[PDB]
């Protein structure tokens, strides 16, 4: 008698189980950028959102849903309780607390750990086999904490690390050179942020080494000052926060790119943070960005970049600072 | 020589004239949502963003540029000076003021002649509320022929409706068809007679459809479409995602000359019993020249009178305003 | 040390299992158009091809493989042995014999059945849970046949049926009208071919009944002879064949469209062929095109279109004729 | 009143002229693969096909047309008469005469010169400002021919050159290394064919030079025999033809990638053949593959690769033999 039943004859009981499902944890400006980039790239057949801010949660979920005519991701859900995230191939974490002044690095990072003590177990319970991608800062350390708290093998716990910074360094590289970033190549590795290492030996267009053309590249004797480009990169995020109150669009597109490799098993290489104990001369349990082959199983391989000894030195110094810090956290 | 010069030999001295450029005026939640959707559908070779808050503007430009590696739109610019909108094929107006209209009219009195001076041949796509009026304002102030001035109108609301249709029937909104026309807002018309799946008229299956006696209360569905913007602002302060997607849908049809039919707001004098310079939503054919054709929807006599009611309502408001 | 091992440190042992695998059976021109349309729409993470022409089979593979820089489907495999199609989500059947002179159509039909008898049981073996999509002609019969041989439930066995006819119908509609096919709605239902049913009562633009606007629509006394539009649809595969010698592109795009709804669980409605014993006044075991909600479990519901009386008789007549062919067959 | 009139009210009585029109010359397998690849990448608002095979020409057009529901390219046209190609932004030449013997190079080539003598003038007549993209073999020679006949300036005449070959190389690379070709980088430059120059020096993953890791790379003493990878690239067109009768898909995909940089002004760098007199030591009017910046004005800049003295002389030899051939042609 109903309209649905008058119009439509049903022939198949539900058994609805998601196939390529993604969850974004945290619907702050970063998460929703991740959400929208992912939805517009068609990477999932179900997206789940989670956060503690129930009102903002339902609202974002509703806005995205009203866009369905324009999407090809048939189901969007959200909630306080993590069972809406059940059976994710990928779980992306952007949840954070924002630092007070005085607070101090250490206490800030311990509150975030406090968030992962609640957030990580819940994800793991409902998606034992998901890959985790952390974006929260500080990224290298909070990723380590996800690895520790989830009990996941290191290949399934990925840190967004220096993915966007590299993209960045390539856009600026392209601005100076006059070609598209897609065709500008360069890697920023190691610890995310100002302590990141710009591998000047690797930078090229068309396989043409720029440090060979221009031996002063990056060094302090450089008439063209290419180290300031790295600087621009490292500073560009605060600079944007300074100008619009936060950043979103780039980090989201950056995450969508990672998500695509994962969800499509592309085995592309990205500068993202992984557990590198053993490699690049690192002996502590620390996550850093190195070129990783990324796919349906997370990080499967690492490209061994030939670093100078000063670069090898840089990373080795981040491992210590990191570990020092992680050593002082309460799990 | 300089490293760029060691690396690259110039052979052509480059006449940079955008061929598929798009401008979004206003970088609030709405306009940015429009920008990010447009970038991601690969619709423009150039995007320009104009506003009046210069930091906010500069920082949105920078945030979008940083993602260039992941985009296929090679140039993104911004600034308070409208020289940056030069040569746009399409200019999207999301600017608006926190009675108002005359205030919004005042804003448009500044923005629109600027847009017209730098892109004489662009199409205007008004999104800011109150949208049927602001679209009339832009058209009047612009000097443009009417096909080149579009209101976003009932497009999104028709998207919401189909979404909700598809929740009650269990098929994707893509396969649920239903039109909302007229004044964008509480006084819009749910055209019951055209709601169908696979060409199967719901109203014929269920004549009570949309009536108060409707045991299924499909009338609530139109009310829910008319309330949802307000409901969503209530939850998260504003709305964005769905409006941006629907604007990019319109962008798409224009920049590829698809000639798709959308429920958008056009200067409909001479149609539907209407005799005023008003913009109302009707099924428009939409392409490289903006609105070029309108579908003449067959209406019940009440629906016909509801449209006339909104023409005179809109006209009455405009008669105050000064340009 | 091999260059590989020198460049890349392996951290995982992989046991590759494909997550969104699609197979196309038959690398004729229809199958290869399906193939390219799917690879360009990013619907699968692995694509496998099979045929009996082992050389044609290896050339198509390589040729696709060579386009990998431009694709996002990491893995493309091919072979005469169906081992290569294992664990497919969706298997598309474009295999078929072409006639002699000479032989009867009934006997050309049997010959195709003897191909399916060999092909279907092999697909089932390596992809028990796959959805079957049959494209080969005559499609309503061969879909039934794939159904009976497979022993699959009816939801998981889909005939491409009238989905292209309807797209053409809509394209030709928008030519007459000056609107894009996306915005013309009209349905071709029933049997694929000369006896299919243009449902005139449902033709519209923006929900405006052309029928109500013009009561002659589809009538013999129609000054505008819209009927001839149906005729063009029925004849268009033919007209195309006289001209270029086969059709490919259009059927290929339309197959990918059906593939996108399945792989993404969109639950859109398509004019496709399904086992409709029980509905539409059909008392026989035959496949006919009706509007079907199509998703990750194939056809889950169908929309019941109010047919005029002249129209029910067409479908019941088509069902009688099909059944009677189906009885003259050897499984 | 006509149904279309009852239904639609015309407001704009407007005109024609397309904004992003692309033409494909030649509806052989290569040009059609170019057609479908372009249509699924949403690169055009109008696509025109032209060829002398009138039936085949109209057949392909109609087959593409029937897929309009699924495309976002509103207008597809075809014709023996080049008025159909009017106002293209890009014109892709894939025409050619087929072998038989007595290919006194300067003869089977001479018959393609003569095909160009008819086609190019017709292209230039109706698309005065278009970009010319030549794919026909022999490509570097036929691109020069197109250049001389059209009278276009060098930036607007483009040969597909080694764009596809480098992509295959990158593909074979990713097979040896176990990453996607997207992440492997290397350049094949110079004369498209056996005499093309694999630039070993520039091969790399994530900026890490392979020839540095492994100095035998590309030499005979290479126990890994990476020299056979360049040779397998040179040969793969042949192998494929040997298997399937011709090659389509990869040349179609790569050409659509060039199309993309042009139509979007991306200024990406592609290994394509440009008129390079004055660069790379070459003093004759010839076309070679070097890294080119490709945008809305064609080839605007050229990346100067650092070459060995062997590579350089090798490029010179290709330049002098191309020229030797070009002198022997009749315009
Ligand atoms: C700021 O907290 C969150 C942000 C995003 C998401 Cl998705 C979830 C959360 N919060 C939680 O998941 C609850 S656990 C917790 C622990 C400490 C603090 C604090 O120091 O403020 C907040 N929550
Ligand atoms: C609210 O003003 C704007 C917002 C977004 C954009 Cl893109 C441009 C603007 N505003 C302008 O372009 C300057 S003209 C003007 C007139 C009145 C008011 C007012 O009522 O406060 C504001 N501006
Ligand atoms: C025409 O045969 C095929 C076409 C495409 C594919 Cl993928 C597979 C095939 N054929 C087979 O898989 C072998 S079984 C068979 C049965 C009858 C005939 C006949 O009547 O000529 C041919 N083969
Ligand atoms: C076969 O030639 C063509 C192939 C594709 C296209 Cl689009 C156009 C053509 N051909 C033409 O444009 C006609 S001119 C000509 C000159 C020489 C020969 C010959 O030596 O066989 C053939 N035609």
């Amino acid at each position: 008698a109903a309209l649905k039943d008058q119009l439509i004859h049903n022939l198949l009981k539900e058994e609805h189980v998601p196939q390529n499902k993604i969850t974004v944890v945290g619907v702050g400006a970063v998460g929703m950028a991740c959400a929208i980039s992912i939805l517009m790239k068609d990477l999932a057949d179900e997206l789940a959102l989670v956060d503690v801010m129930e009102d903002k949660l339902k609202g974002e979920m509703m806005d995205l849903q009203h866009g369905s005519l324009f999407l090809r991701t048939p189901k969007i859900v959200s909630g306080k309780d993590y069972s809406v995230t059940a059976n994710s191939k990928l779980v992306i974490i952007t949840a954070g607390a924002r630092q007070q002044e005085g607070e101090s690095r250490l206490n800030l990072v311990q509150r975030n750990v406090n968030i992962f003590k609640f957030i990580i177990p819940n994800v793991v319970k409902y998606s034992p086999h998901c890959k985790l991608l952390v974006v929260s800062n500080p990224v290298d350390i909070l990723t380590y904490v996800a690895w520790k708290i989830s009990g996941f093998p290191k290949n399934r716990v990925i840190g967004s690390g220096c993915n966007l910074d590299s993209a960045r360094f390539r856009y600026l590289m392209g601005e100076r050179l006059g070609v598209h970033a897609l065709s500008c190549h360069g890697w920023i590795l190691g610890e995310h942020g100002d302590s990141s290492v710009p591998v000047w030996s690797g930078m090229n267009v068309a396989g043409v080494s720029l440090k060979t053309l221009h031996p002063e590249l990056g060094t302090d004797a450089d008439k063209e000052q290419w180290k300031q480009v790295h600087k621009q990169v490292v500073d560009s995020a605060y600079e944007v926060i300074k100008l619009k109150g936060y950043t979103t669009w780039a980090i989201g597109l950056s995450v969508a790119d990672l998500a695509e490799s994962i969800m499509k098993n592309l085995r592309r290489v990205h500068p993202i943070s992984t557990m590198l104990k053993g490699l690049y001369g690192i002996k502590e349990d620390v996550f850093l960005s190195v070129p990783c082959v990324l796919g349906q199983n997370g990080i499967s391989d690492v490209v061994k970049v030939t670093l100078t000894s000063e670069e090898e030195a840089h990373l080795k110094k981040s491992a210590d600072t990191l570990w020092g810090i992680q050593k002082e956290l309460q799990f």
